[PDB]
C-alpha cells in the first residue's frame, strides 16, 4: 500500500524514519504523503497529533500507528526497537478506531475534529458562558475555562482536570471545568460530566464574545463568537495494530510504573 | 394490570398511597403485591431503592415509578400533586431501561444487583487490596475503600467523590477512590475510571480479608473474602415514563436550582 | 481626618458617595484623595482592591473600609443601608490588620503587594517552572500554572483551585497548582502549600521565559524573566472596624447562605 | 539523662534496639523507661505515634527522636545506619516543638492529644452533625465525616483528603471533608478550613448521637455523645534534633523522590 512517516525532527527519529523507509523499500510499498493508506508517526503523542491533523481529511482511508522515541505514550505505543518487525506487518494486521470530538464554531462557521480535546477560554478575562444541553439550559459557567475530552484524551488534559478515564470503546464526550466560582450566587455542578453520541453541548457568551479556543495542539483566538457546539463526532480514527496492548494496560504503564 | 404501592411510612405518603388505590378501584387493576407489573413507590429515592431490591427477582416483568413527597429524587421524580394523573395514564406508556451494576463475592460465592452503587470498606482497617482489571493487574489500593457506581448513581455516593456525572443511557461503571494515600512508595491511579460492558473489574485481599461491603442502602459484613467481582449487569431496571422529564434537566433540578 | 471615597461608577454607587460626603460635610472631615487617612470603597471586592492599589504606598497610614452596593463582599462587608451610621462612627473605632503578599521579578528587578492573590502562567504555553523552597528544589512543575494567595485571598481564587480557606489572622501565605500534569515521568506535590513568615519561594524558568503574570486585578505580561519570589509580606492592610463581623460569619455567609 | 526506646518488634528493629542500649552503655545513660527525658522509636510513624502515646502525660519533660527501619518517614526521620551517631550526640542537641490538636468529647467529659489527626465517623450511617465555629453555627454536614489534622499531621490522613499541606511552625488546625452531600438542599463548604489558636470547633450531633472517634491510631466508639470540641492545643511535642532536615525537604523526599 501506500505510505507515509512523520518524524519528531531530532536526530533518533529522523534516523529511525530513513530506516524504516529503507526496510520498506525491500517491499512493495510505495512512498506516498499525499494519500497513504499508512500514516507511521515517530516521535512522541504530540508528533502523532501533529500526523493526525495533517490527514484529518482521509480518516477512513488511514491506519495510524505511533513510535515513541521517548517516553510510553498512548498513541505511539511501539518501542523504536520494533521498528523492524512494523515494517514487515504492515506489508502482509487488524484495525482500531477511536471515538473523536466534533466542534463547530458559529459567526455573525467553522467545525474541527479533536483527537484529544477541544478547551475554551477567554482572552483577557472574566470567562462567562451559558451552557445549554440538548437546548436546555444547564448552568452559566464562570471561571478560567472549559474542557471537552475525547475517550482517548481522558488520559491527557482532561485527567489533571480531576475528569474520569473512559475506555476508548465508549462512544462519549466529558466535560470539566477550569477553575469554577462557586458562591451563594453563582452555580455549577462542578463534577465532569459525560455525555453518549447525539447529545449535543452548546456554549453560549453573556458578555464578552471573544475566545481563545483550541483543539489539541491548535490554539486559535476566535472572534464575535456565537456559539461553540460540541457532539461526538461521526468520524473516527483508526489504528493499525499488531498486538495486543490493552488501554487499561497503557494506562497503569503509564501513571502507575 | 397488577400493581403495588409501597410507601416511606410517614403520614403525608400512606394517605397519598390509600388515594391512588382508591383511585385505582375505579378502574381494572388488581392490587398485587406478590407479582406486580406495575411498582410505585412514594416517598424518597431511599424508598424507591427498598422497592427496586423488594422485586430485584423480576425486573423484567416491573415497570417501576416513584413519586416524591420530600425534595425531587432522581427515581421519585413525580410530584405528589401528579398523583391522580399518574392513576389514568397507567391505566391505559412507553419503558425506560437504566443499566445496572452487577457485584460477585466469593469466599472458601454470592451475587447482588445495585441500582446505585457498591463499595467496600475495612472492618477496623487499614484497607489494602490489588484491582484487578479484565485479568491485568492494575494497582494496590491502599485508603478508606472504592465505589463502583451505576450510570443513574453517578449522582449519588459516586458523585460526593469526586466521580463524573454520566447519562444512563450508557451502559458502564465508574469506579472512584475513599481517600487513597499516595507516596513515592504507594501508587493509585486518583482518577475515576469508567468501565464499558463485559469489563470486569475484580478486587482481591491482601492482609484482612474481612471487609464491609455494601449495595446500595444494604451494607454487610463480609468474612473470609476472596474476591469482589464488578462488571456491567446483563439485567436493566425499566421506568414506566408518562412524560418527558430529561436527566440533564433532572440533574439541573436537583443540584443548580 | 482626611479622607477619599471610590465608587463602582454605577448610578447605586456614585449617589451613595455624594451622600456621604454631604453627611461628612456636617463634620470636620477634609476630603482629600491625595493623603486620605481613611479610604471608603463602595461597590464590590473589585473596587475596593482598586481602592487598595490606587493607595499602597501609604498602606500604614490608611485605614479601608468597604460597602457593597452589590452582593455581599469579604472587604465590602458594609450595607448601603448602614451608611448613614459609618459617617458617624468614622468622625469621632479599632483597627483590623490583614497579612499582604509580596511578589518580586527579577530580569536580565520589580516588586508588587497583593491583597488576594499573585498568579504565574505561560504566554502560550507549555507552563514548566522549577519551583524553589528556601533554595532547596522542591520540584519541577508542568500544568497551567501556579497560584500563590494571602489568608484573605483564600476565599477567592484560591478557593476554585482546591485550596484552603485560612484565618486572616494567621501570617502565611497559600499555593496551590494549575491543572498540573502528574505522570510516571513529572511529579507534583499535587496539594496546596501552607507557608509560615520568612519561608521564600522562588519560582524559576526551564525552557521559555515569558510568563503572564498577575497581582490580584492588575495582569502584565513580562518577558526575559529569570526569577519570581513570593513571600509573606512586612507590609499590613489595615480596616476600620465599627462592628463585629468574624471571618467564618463572613465565609458562611458567602457560600452556605 | 534517663532514656527508652521502642522498636516495632521485627528482627531488624529488635537488634538496633539492643544495639544502641549496648553503646548507650558506655556512656552515662540510665536506661528508664518510667520516668526517661529520651525517648528514642524505632520502625516507622506508627512506631513513633504508639511512643507518643505512652508518654503523653510527660511531653514537656521528654525530647522524642525515631529512626526508620523501613521507608522514610516524617518523625522516624533518621536512617538505622545514622544509630552510633545518634547514641554519641545525645550523650552531650537543640529541640524542635510542634503544636498538637486537644480533642473534648462530653457525654452525659474526655480528652486527647493527637499528633497527626482526630476523626469522626458514624456507626452505621449516615452522618450528620452540626458544625460550630467560635459558637456560631457554620454548617450541617452530611457524608461519611471528618478530620481535624495538626500542622505535622497534614501530610498524612488530612493529605489523602485533598487538604493543604502546612508548616509545623504554624500554630494551628485544619479541617477537611469526607464524602460530603452537596445538594440544593444540603450545603457544606467543601474547601478544608484552617484554624488559628484559641479557636474552637464544634461538632454537634443532629439525629443519631454515636460516633467512631479516632485519634492518631486510636479509634474508640463513643455512644451518648453530646459535643466533640476540636482546638489547638497548649501542650506542644518536643523533637531532639541533631541535624538540618527541613520539612519541605522531608514532604520532598516522601511525595517527589
Ligand atoms: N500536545 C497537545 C496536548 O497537550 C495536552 N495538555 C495541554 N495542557 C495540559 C495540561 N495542563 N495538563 C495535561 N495535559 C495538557 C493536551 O491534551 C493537548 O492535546
Ligand atoms: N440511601 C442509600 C444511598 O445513600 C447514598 N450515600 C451514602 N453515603 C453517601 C455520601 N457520603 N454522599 C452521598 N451519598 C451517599 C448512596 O448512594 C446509597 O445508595
Ligand atoms: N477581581 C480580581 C479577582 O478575581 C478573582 N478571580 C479571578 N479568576 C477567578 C476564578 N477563576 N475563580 C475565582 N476567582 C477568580 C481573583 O481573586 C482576583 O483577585
Ligand atoms: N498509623 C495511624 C495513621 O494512619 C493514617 N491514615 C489512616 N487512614 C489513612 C488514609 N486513608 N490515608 C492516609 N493516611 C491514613 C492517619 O494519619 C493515622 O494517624
Amino acid at each position: 500500500m501506500k505510505y507515509m512517516i512523520t518524524s519528531k525532527g531530532d536526530e533518533k527519529s529522523d534516523l529511525l524514519r530513513l530506516n524504516m523507509i529503507a526496510g520498506f523499500g525491500e517491499y512493495d510499498m510505495e512512498y506516498d504523503d499525499v494519500e497513504p493508506e499508512i500514516v507511521i508517526s515517530i516521535g512522541g503523542d504530540g508528533t502523532f497529533l501533529s500526523a493526525f491533523h495533517q490527514y484529518e481529511e482521509r480518516l477512513d482511508e488511514i491506519a495510524f500507528i505511533g513510535i515513541h522515541t521517548g517516553h510510553l505514550g498512548f498513541y505511539a505505543d511501539w518501542r523504536p526497537a520494533e521498528a523492524d518487525k512494523l515494517v514487515k506487518l504492515l506489508a502482509k494486521y487488524q484495525k482500531v478506531s477511536y471515538p473523536l470530538l466534533k466542534t463547530t464554531v458559529k459567526y455573525g462557521e467553522a467545525t474541527y475534529l479533536a483527537l484529544n480535546e477541544s478547551t475554551v477560554k477567554s482572552s483577557g478575562g472574566p470567562f462567562v458562558v451559558d451552557v445549554v444541553i440538548n437546548d436546555i439550559h444547564f448552568e452559566r459557567f464562570r471561571g478560567d475555562g472549559l474542557c471537552m475530552s475525547t475517550p482517548s484524551g481522558t488520559t491527557a488534559y482532561n485527567k489533571s482536570l480531576g475528569g474520569a478515564l473512559m475506555h476508548p470503546s465508549i462512544e462519549a464526550m466529558q466535560l470539566t471545568e477550569m477553575a469554577s466560582i462557586n458562591n451563594r450566587v453563582y452555580r455549577t455542578i462542578g463534577s465532569p460530566l459525560v455525555f453518549p453520541k447525539h447529545h449535543v453541548v452548546s456554549l453560549q457568551p453573556v458578555n464578552d464574545k471573544d475566545f481563545q479556543i483550541s483543539v489539541d495542539e491548535l490554539s486559535i483566538l476566535h472572534r464575535d463568537v456565537q456559539e461553540i457546539r460540541y457532539e461526538v463526532s461521526a468520524k473516527k480514527i483508526h489504528f493499525a495494530r499488531f498486538r495486543s496492548f490493552p488501554f487499561w494496560r497503557r494506562v497503569h504503564d503509564s501513571f502507575i510504573e
